[PDB]
């Protein structure tokens, strides 16, 4: 018997306060059935980790949102990387892994760190700033579109295009419907920027298109791979940085430990990813009967993984509701796990580290001062507005 729960993890009330319900999702049993969306769910670390690490049984090619692409029309042409299984997955994965490699990171690191220090110096001139518009959004907007080689015009579409992508993995609720109704101008902007003549030399976009020259990908595949980094590579980093600042603001003792040792920046960012989990959920579809958490699930069944919940499961983590910058974070699933584990994670940690290093060296206190506003999305967790006073060191 699988416990049935009436919890809607894509409701606004859930997003506004997910932690009691994520507890119930873990504590009802290792596998649950959600009445609202007629789907099975796993919320504990053990099951989440196990499902991510068996892609043959728990496939991604039938979609990693609620929609089963074997039965339903995808809202757009599927991603060649996220919505593919090995072996088809492997060549696109290899392309993007090379494009966002450690060696690539070394070549852009100094520019990113200089941008982050300039950003923080400038916020300190105003003092009262919005840690989302002025920092978690503005910083990645200042580095990532340029690292891609995007033109200046139309960049206002990038944040809402990714809200659309992340809303679309959800169930058919109002967030998802309104996003698709409003999608056409964002998709048109992204489609044009995926084309080879629109991507500046030296940037990730042109680097992807250079794989056509050796035959490693076709000219039809290359724009779809650029489209993956424009879908996945901005709003996630915005929300991880936003999380990290919100954590440092709510946990003033941790900000003082980071000031005491700025080399903790990279880990303080990793721990914000665990603690907030910007990507809260993904689905897989079984490709055979499987025993999961003691229950036998049939072939062809969607399974929802609660990544945020797994990252707070007291089965795996000591004091999971505490933000601890020296936590051993290795093994969190905020970037996934296994063959699809975030191929952009070094870009994310690069941005997060240099920004928290700049904060570590320049700022003495971060105090929330003004109303905090959450942004609701089917898959992304983050704030719309976080008004803070920054006190210079
Ligand atoms: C804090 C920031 C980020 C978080 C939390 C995040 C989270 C994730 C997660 C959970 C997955 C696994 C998907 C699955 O298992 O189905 C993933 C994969 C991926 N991420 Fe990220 N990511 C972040 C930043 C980035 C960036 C900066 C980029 C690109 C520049 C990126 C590009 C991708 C792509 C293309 C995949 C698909 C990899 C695959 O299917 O093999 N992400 N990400
Ligand atoms: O043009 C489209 O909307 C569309 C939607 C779904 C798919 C699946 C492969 N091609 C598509 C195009
Ligand atoms: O601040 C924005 O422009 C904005 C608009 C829509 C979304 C959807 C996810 N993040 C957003 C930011
Ligand atoms: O390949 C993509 O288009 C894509 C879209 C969203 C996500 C979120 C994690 N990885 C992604 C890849
Ligand atoms: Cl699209």
């Amino acid at each position: 018997t699988i416990p049935h729960l009436a919890i809607d993890p894509f409701s606004l009330d859930f997003f506004d306060d997910p932690y009691p319900d994520q507890q119930t999702l873990r504590d009802a049993g290792p596998v649950v059935y959600l009445d609202k969306w007629n789907v099975y769910g796993v919320a504990r670390y053990a099951e989440v980790h196990a499902v991510l690490n068996d892609p043959t049984t728990f496939c991604s090619s039938r979609g990693v949102g609620l929609s089963d692409f074997k039965k339903e029309k995808p809202w757009r042409p599927p991603s060649l990387i996220l919505e593919a299984d090995p072996p088809a997955h492997t060549r696109p994965r290899a392309v993007l892994s090379k494009v966002l490699s450690p060696a690539t990171m070394k070549t852009i690191r100094d520019g990113f760190a200089a941008a982050a220090d300039a950003k923080v110096d400038e916020l300190l001139q105003r003092g009262c700033i919005d840690a989302i518009a002025d920092l978690a959004e503005a910083y990645p907007l200042s580095v990532f579109p340029d690292a891609m080689g995007l033109k200046q015009e139309g960049r206002e579409h990038l944040l809402p295009y990714a809200g659309l992508v992340f809303n679309a993995f959800g169930p058919p609720n109002e967030l998802r419907q309104t996003a698709i109704e409003r999608s056409a101008p964002h998709q048109a902007y992204v489609n044009e920027q995926c084309q080879r003549p629109n991507l500046a030399p030296g940037g990730f976009g042109a680097c992807i298109h250079a794989f056509t020259d050796t035959g490693e990908i076709t000219p039809d595949e290359a724009p779809l791979l650029v489209r993956s980094l424009l879908s996945a590579g901005l709003d996630t980093t915005v929300n991880g940085i936003g999380a990290a600042v919100y954590c440092l603001a709510r946990f003033p003792g941790e900000l003082q430990r980071l000031r005491s040792d700025p080399t903790l920046a990279r880990n303080a960012f990793e721990e914000a990813v665990r603690f907030e989990s910007p990507v809260q959920t993904f689905f897989r579809t079984t490709t055979r009967e499987v025993e999961l958490g003691g229950a036998v699930i049939g072939e062809g069944e969607k399974v929802l993984m609660f990544l945020g919940s797994a990252n707070r499961d007291p089965r795996r983590w000591s004091d999971p509701d505490l933000y601890d910058i020296t936590r051993k974070t290795s093994g969190h699933v905020g970037f996934g796990s296994g063959v699809h584990m975030c191929v952009g994670q070094l870009v994310a940690r690069l941005e997060g580290e240099v920004m928290l290093s700049a904060l570590a060296r320049k700022v003495a206190a971060i105090d929330i001062d003004g109303p905090v506003k959450r942004r609701f999305n089917n898959t992304l967790r983050g704030l719309e507005s976080l008004p803070v006073k920054l006190t210079p060191a």
